[PDB]
């Protein structure tokens, strides 16, 4: 039965009936051409509608934002129409869903960029990693990332407008909230990190300059819709996709959080460590974050129901986002509430493919 995990929580403009959230999970099953959400994806989300809040897989704000074959977009008419069906299905089950919007930046490949050109980023530095494309049969494959082109100063306003337009589209698509992907080494994080950002204009250098882009985006989207409809995900501590949060990560993190707090947005989603290792957050750091943000705080990263209850009980976080447990358990809320066993995970089908390993996991 637990304690607080199953109690309501006001998240900006909506109210979650429990604090068990579904973390944003890239599954790469969209239709190409078009990067269009599918009926299968609709069923997948609908099966998980009992979550306090569903945060969708990362979705492109524009065609240029694309970095993975199979990832959906929210910039075209066909994409908007498809997502409207998915959010409607979730609402039909009385759930709530937020769309995570991103721009992959340098974690992309020229073959899936508009015109087949090099992807963009803060600086012209290859991420030295791989991304996922699809072969001639539609199967997911890994490929080395393409060296990016540094965005020109005059191109930044366009990036901000793309985020603004995507939120406008999200609103029409029926999403309850939007989550800006400012983590895991993607575009916004590429600007935030001193290791991936070597710009000498006002978007590089000091933390104030490095956080400039993300804050302009936050302001742009709050103005487009409403601050209580805006959430943001950050991974300010540690190293992700070869992007390292500088030698002053903690100080820089608190600066960013205080600035975000000023906009009165719906929530702050903290991805504590990537799938690989990572130093755990100290309660002291959690307290410092807590006192700087006045909205909902979501914790994520190998959480257990026990850890969630502990931190929620200490008043350090308000909700917990589960990723892999949600992939394998559509009715995770019921299972954690009943203290039931969970379905075993099948990692080989996390990315790409079809129904198997997707709408495949049974409910109690
Ligand atoms: C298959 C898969 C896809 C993911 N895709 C996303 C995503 O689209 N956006 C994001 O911010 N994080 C993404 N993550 C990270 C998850 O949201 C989550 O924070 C992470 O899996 C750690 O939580 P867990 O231990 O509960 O799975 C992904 C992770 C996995 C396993």
């Amino acid at each position: 039965s637990a304690e607080k995990l199953f109690t309501p929580l006001k998240v900006g403009a909506v109210t979650a009936p429990n604090r068990v959230f579904m973390a944003p999970l890239t599954r790469l099953r969209s239709i190409e051409p078009g990067d269009i959400p599918t009926p299968l994806m609709g069923e997948y989300y609908r099966q998980r509608a009992s979550a306090g809040l569903i945060i969708s897989e990362a979705t492109q704000i524009s065609a240029q934002a694309k970095g993975y074959a199979g990832a959906p977009g929210l910039h075209s008419p066909e994409q908007i129409a498809a997502w409207k069906k998915i959010t409607a299905g979730v609402h039909a089950e009385d759930g709530r869903i937020a769309v995570q919007l991103w721009h992959t930046g340098r974690i992309s490949h020229s073959s899936i960029q508009p015109g087949g050109q090099a992807p963009v980023s803060a600086s012209a530095l290859n991420a030295n990693t791989r991304t996922s494309l699809r072969d001639e049969n539609g199967n997911a494959i890994r490929v080395d990332t393409t060296t990016p082109r540094a965005l020109e100063l005059d191109e930044i306003p366009g990036i901000v407008n793309d985020f603004r337009q995507a939120v406008a589209n999200a609103r029409e698509a029926g999403f309850d909230l939007v989550e800006l992907h400012s983590a895991h080494g993607y575009l916004l994080h590429q600007f935030l990190s001193p290791s991936s950002n070597q710009r000498t204009d006002q978007y590089g250098g000091s933390v104030e300059n490095r956080a400039r882009l993300v804050l302009e985006v936050v302001d742009a989207v709050c103005n487009e819709w409403s601050a209580d409809r805006i959430g943001i995900r950050v991974s300010p501590i540690g190293t992700f996709q070869n992007v390292d949060n500088g030698p002053n990560e903690e100080a820089d993190a608190l600066y960013l959080i205080e600035e975000l707090a000023k906009r009165g947005i719906a929530y702050l989603h903290m991805s504590e460590t990537d799938l690989a290792g990572g130093k755990p957050y100290s309660e002291a750091f959690r307290q410092k974050v807590r006192e700087r943000f006045h909205g909902v705080i979501i914790g994520a990263g190998a959480y257990t129901a026990e850890k969630a209850e502990d931190l929620i009980g200490k008043g350090l976080i308000d909700a917990v986002a589960f990723g892999r447990d949600y992939i394998a358990n559509p009715d995770l809320v019921a299972r954690l509430q009943k203290k039931a066993e969970l379905n075993p995970q099948r990692p080989e089908s996390f990315y790409g493919g079809g129904a198997e390993g997707y709408t495949d996991y049974p409910s109690l």
